């Protein structure tokens, strides 16, 4: 193995005669968002980090179904909620039905909604997705089951979702808490890097955010890991306007501010967001 680049200098100028302006990468399915970063690449480590209540989860389910529709193969690894939980949202989300009808009393509250179900648990079937919700999982615990999956798919490219990257079990216990979450950043890029997958993690920020007057979050925000902003490739906030202004001539609009493109341009992207349903409609 030597440091020869002939056999990678085609390649590259081969992917540059296919460059038709076509999505190259794993989609979001936000059509402006993959219009900037051209998609996920295989070596990727993206951050979506978001302050509470700007629909971080609903925004992660939604870009792992849409990557599961170009067939890709989704690992999520939720570290929060059951995967009970996650398949509910993802219910609720493909067919259009609301949390509350469903939650209980689908029973009796709903009415032809049926219908809905049935094409919606047929979708979520026959989707990509697998969820791994054990409560402690390391960096470790994941590049097993990533490996594992990537056996159990050919040619497929593998998407590693982690619901909350300051949840997972740190490599040494008794370090430093910033040390901790450096190890886990650079440990999450290797893994990306050594077995050729994007790995999107959902990460927290601080509550700092809040006590400014423009609440947007900015890199600074990462602070408690530091290592964070270095290691990630693309790094997508998410900021919903009408959780902090009721009166936001923004209504229901939430912006995924990319805040790092290594390879690419940063800016904002605004989408809907419908609430009821934890789902999010592309903007022109």
């Amino acid at each position: 193995d030597d440091g020869s680049i002939d056999e990678a200098l085609v390649t590259v100028y081969e992917e540059i005669e296919s460059a038709d302006g076509n999505i190259t990468g794993v989609p979001s399915g936000f059509t402006e968002l993959d219009r900037m970063t051209y998609g996920y690449k295989r070596r990727n480590f993206v951050l979506i980090a978001a302050r509470p209540s700007m629909g971080k989860t609903a925004f992660a389910l939604k870009q792992a179904k849409n990557m599961s529709d170009n067939d890709d193969v989704v690992n999520l690894h939720s570290l929060e909620m059951g995967k009970k939980e996650n398949i509910k949202r993802l219910i609720v989300t493909a067919g259009s039905i609301n949390a509350q009808k469903i939650k209980a009393a689908r029973r009796d509250f709903a009415s032809e909604d049926w219908g809905k179900l049935s094409m919606a648990i047929g979708e979520i079937s026959n989707s990509n997705i697998n969820i791994f919700d054990k409560a402690g999982q390391s960096v470790n615990y994941i590049w097993s089951k990533t490996r594992q999956t990537k056996r159990k798919n050919p040619g497929k490219r593998v998407i590693v979702m982690i619901d909350y990257l300051q949840l997972l079990e740190p490599a040494k216990a008794n370090d430093s808490r910033t040390n901790q979450i450096s190890q886990i950043s650079r440990d999450l890029k290797k893994m990306a890097r050594e077995l050729d997958v994007v790995v999107i993690a959902l990460s927290q920020l601080s509550r700092q955010v809040e006590q400014r007057q423009d609440k947007r979050p900015m890199l600074s925000d990462l602070r408690e890991s530091g290592q964070l902003e270095q290691d990630a490739d693309i790094i997508e906030f998410l900021y919903r306007d009408d959780y902090y202004d009721k009166e936001s001539e923004s209504k229901n609009i939430v912006e995924v501010i990319i805040a790092k493109h290594r390879d690419g341009p940063v800016g904002t992207v605004s989408l809907a967001f419908i609430k009821e349903y934890g789902n999010f409609v592309n903007l022109e």
